[PDB]
């Protein structure tokens, strides 16, 4: 994967490429406000360490910081995240994988109708990674998810349990 990142918007200012994981950003750029992906999918962090609020990004130009739907120019720390064929996912009720589950191979835009409930308190990535998402039609709050357990929802991240839909990490 290859991604470029600059600090003013249209791709303009300082900048700084990256091929793998960076936790800490701030010795390169002082505001992130553009990106241009040329390969891979990359999961941008407002924090360093990979933290604070997450924006999923693919092969593409991004002239600002609204075209990944950020709040913000803080980019902090990013993520390479591995390509996979297949997904499947297990979304639990309770936490600790108890209660109701359903398992999705596909996404989906508005968890509701299936998984009855509004929030997900545990769950098992058992291919691919994916995103989830505080609401539905994939707005909101984004968290991403790679293969592993997630016994409790602060362990992908969330400062609440409330999710609205999920997608997978897809190039193409």
């Amino acid at each position: 994967g290859k991604i470029t990142l600059y600090e003013d918007r249209g791709f303009q200012g300082r900048h700084y490429e990256c091929s793998s994981d960076h936790p800490n950003l701030q010795p390169y750029l002082s505001r992130c406000n553009s990106a241009r992906v040329d390969s891979g999918c990359w999961m941008l962090y407002e924090q360093p360490n990979y933290s604070g609020l997450q924006y999923f990004l693919r092969r593409g130009d991004y002239a600002d910081h609204q075209q990944w739907m950020g709040l913000s120019d803080s980019v902090r720390s990013c993520r390479l995240i591995p390509h996979s064929g297949s997904h499947r996912i297990r979304l639990y009720e309770r936490e600790d994988y108890r209660g109701q589950m359903i398992e999705f191979t596909e996404d989906c835009s508005c968890l509701q109708d299936r998984f009855r409930f509004n929030e997900i308190h545990s769950l098992n990535v058992l291919e691919g990674s994916w995103v989830l998402y505080e609401l539905s039609n994939y707005r909101g709050r984004q968290y991403l998810l790679m293969p592993g357990d997630y016994r409790r929802y602060q362990d992908w991240g969330a400062t609440d349990a409330r999710v609205g839909s999920l997608r997978r990490v897809i190039d193409f």
